[PDB]
C-alpha cells in the first residue's frame, strides 16, 4: 500500500498508525488542523533523484538515511520526510496542510534546517552527517538525518 507526497513514492515497510485531527501551533501562533498519524512506522521514500529509508513515531523523525545525486536532490528529501515527521520543531519554524506546510519549507528551508537541532554522531561509514547548510560533516548531524553513497 504505496502513497505519493512531494515527488516521493513512500512505501510502508514496518508498522502502523491511526490517525487523529489536531490543533497545532505555529511559530506565528497560527492554528492549523492537521490529521496526525499515531504510531511507529518504517517507510522507504523512492523519487527520481534521491531515496530514503524514514523511521518515524507520533510526530517524532526518529532517523532519515537519504542517497540522492547531489546536496539539491538529498536536501528537498530531508525537507518531505521532516515535513512527513509532522515534529513539532518543524511546525514551529513557520514564521491540505501537509501540502500547504510543504510548498512553504520548498521556498526556504533555511529556518526549518536552523530549529530542528544538531546533535554528535557515531562514524558509522559510508554515512555521513550533514549541516543544516548541507555541509557534509563526520561529527555532527541533523538530528537523525545520515547521508548515504548512492
Ligand atoms: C502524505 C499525505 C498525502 C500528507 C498523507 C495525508 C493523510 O494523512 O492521508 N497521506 C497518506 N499518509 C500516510 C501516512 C502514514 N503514516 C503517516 N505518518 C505521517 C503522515 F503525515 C502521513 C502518514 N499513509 C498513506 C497516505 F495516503
Amino acid at each position: 500500500s504505496s502513497f505519493s507526497f512531494g515527488g516521493f513514492t513512500f512505501k510502508r515497510t514496518s508498522g502502523s498508525s491511526i490517525k487523529r485531527e489536531e490543533e497545532v501551533l505555529t511559530g506565528n501562533l497560527q492554528t492549523l488542523k492537521i490529521r496526525v498519524h499515531e504510531g511507529y512506522e518504517e517507510f522507504t521514500m523512492v523519487g527520481k533523484r534521491a531515496t530514503a529509508i524514514l523511521r518515524k513515531a507520533t510526530r517524532r523523525l526518529v532517523q532519515l538515511i537519504v542517497s540522492g545525486k547531489d546536496e539539491q536532490s538529498i536536501a528537498e528529501a530531508i525537507i518531505v520526510a521532516m515535513v512527513f515527521s509532522q515534529e513539532d520543531c518543524m511546525i514551529k519554524a513557520v514564521r491540505n496542510p501537509m501540502h500547504q506546510l510543504l510548498r512553504h519549507f520548498q521556498k526556504d528551508a533555511k529556518v526549518l534546517f536552523q530549529n530542528w537541532g544538531i546533535e554528535h554522531i557515531d562514524n558509522v561509514m559510508g554515512m555521513v552527517g550533514v549541516l543544516p547548510d548541507m555541509t557534509p560533516s563526520t561529527e555532527m548531524s541533523m538530528r537523525g538525518i545520515r547521508v548515504s553513497k548512492m
